[PDB]
């Protein structure tokens, strides 16, 4: 039997933190159940550019809006109560107009070292800046 909760992972080492999206990894490869299973903050703003060749993912978006456009097919509103899966290994865009809560499930399981490699993911366009500077710390 196995219990975690959200509240326990975010800033954690199973919450992966990157320029355009927030995992909160909830299954991990480790957790031995055939999938891994996630709940990905994608940020307000960002483009992200993804294809899994060695995966199929299911996306469920229980908050936020945006699209996912399938490079040569459709372009596909995001909503809460969309989910989409790539079960053509489909080269996509993901794009978010505000932040988008996606759960995630993964077949066969993202390993750690896929998830910090991004492995599949090219994020294009992170969020705006908020005036912050590495050289600054005031
Ligand atoms: C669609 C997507 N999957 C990743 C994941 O759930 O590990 C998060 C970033 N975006
Ligand atoms: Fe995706």
């Amino acid at each position: 039997m196995i219990v975690k909760h959200l509240e326990e992972i975010v800033d954690t080492k199973d919450d992966i933190d990157t320029t355009t999206w927030n995992s909160r990894r909830l299954l991990l490869t480790k957790d031995g159940m055939g999938f891994s299973l996630n709940d990905t903050l994608i940020k307000a703003g960002t483009e992200t550019l993804i294809w899994y060749k060695n995966h199929v993912e299911a996306v469920y978006c229980i908050e936020g809006e945006g699209e996912i456009e399938v490079v040569g097919g459709e372009t596909y509103p995001i909503t809460p109560g969309m989910m989409y899966a790539l079960d053509g290994h489909e080269k996509h865009y993901l794009r978010a107009r505000s932040q988008m809560r996606m759960v995630c499930v993964f077949n066969p399981p993202l390993t750690g070292a896929e998830v910090h490699d991004e492995e599949g993911t090219y994020p294009l366009l992170a969020p705006i800046t908020d005036n912050w500077s590495h050289p600054q710390f005031e």
